[PDB]
């Protein structure tokens, strides 16, 4: 049987006339101010190797790559796979940003050692550029072999849409739901220009099953309660869906 593909995503419900949409982005970033708990969950989950001496890959569209501030990409301790139609041109720039990322990480390692910090094994940092999502799955598999840990599809809408259309193989969605806290007991909505490519089929479990908190906990390797948690002016919860 074939290894599962995990979509990880934070969404916000937007009621429309015809149906609730799930908003994920505005103007090339996220629709909401920084949610610390979502970012740390995202960081921990996508970094955490499924067995010792492996490194997880994140596969992402080029715009999502661009959405991270430049000094913070490629994202550390994971293999970053950037999907594009301009492999040639994006490669050169990714190479450039990787090498700067390398410089930062090296200085930090030297400093930590100099500080007497107990160094240990851990996943590596890489970035490679592929011409498609299938190509990226192949590429990362060929490059890393048995050092490859789990594979996440981390967005955005075009790559997610591609992930969901792959010819069957398990696909699971780890989703953080994000909602403004009510004011005078009405809940305002986030403006988004980018949406998760499906919505209703998840909320009404049509071809999808919402799984137990226990199941998600197993997927992501840390306790997930699936309870709402207050984070300033938003509340958030983590859930999972598997295709049926
Ligand atoms: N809330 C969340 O969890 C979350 C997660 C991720 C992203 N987002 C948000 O979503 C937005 C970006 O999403 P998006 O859909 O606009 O962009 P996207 O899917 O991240 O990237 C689209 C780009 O990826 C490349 N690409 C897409 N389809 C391809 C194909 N079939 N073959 C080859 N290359 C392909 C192309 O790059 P080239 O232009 O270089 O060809 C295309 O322009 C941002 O607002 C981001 O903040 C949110
Ligand atoms: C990265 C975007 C794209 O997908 C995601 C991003 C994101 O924002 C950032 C921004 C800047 C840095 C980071 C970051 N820190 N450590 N690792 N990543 C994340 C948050 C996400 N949350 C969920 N639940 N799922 C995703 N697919 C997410």
């Amino acid at each position: 049987p074939t290894n599962p593909l995990t979509l990880i995503v934070a969404t916000t419900p937007i009621p429309t006339r015809e149906k609730t949409l799930l908003g994920i982005g505005l103007n090339g970033t996220l629709p909401w101010p920084r949610i610390k708990a979502d970012m740390s969950f995202f960081a921990r989950v996508t970094t955490r190797p499924p067995r010792p001496g492996t490194t997880n890959a994140m596969i992402m569209g080029r715009k999502t790559y661009d959405s991270v501030p430049k000094s913070l990409r490629p994202l550390g301790k994971r293999i970053n796979v950037i999907v594009t139609r301009d492999v040639e041109g994006v490669s050169k720039r990714v190479a450039e940003e990787l090498k700067e990322k390398r410089a930062k990480m090296a200085a930090a390692a030297a400093a930590a050692t100099s500080a007497g910090e107990n160094k240990e094994e851990g996943p590596i940092t890489d970035a490679i550029v592929s011409s498609g999502l299938e190509a990226a799955l192949e590429d990362v598999e060929e490059k890393f072999k048995g050092g490859l840990g789990s594979v996440f599809v981390i967005g955005g809408a075009e790559i997610y849409a591609t992930a969901l259309g792959l010819g069957g193989r398990p696909v699971r969605i780890v989703m953080t739901n994000v909602e403004k806290k009510g004011v005078d007991g009405e809940k305002a909505v986030f403006e988004c220009d980018t949406f998760f490519p499906i919505d209703e089929e998840l909320l009404m479990e049509k071809g999808w099953r919402k799984v137990s908190a226990e199941e998600v906990t197993e997927w992501v390797g840390e306790p997930v309660s699936g309870e709402w948690k207050d984070e300033g002016e938003v509340r958030i919860q983590m859930v999972g869906y598997e295709r049926v």
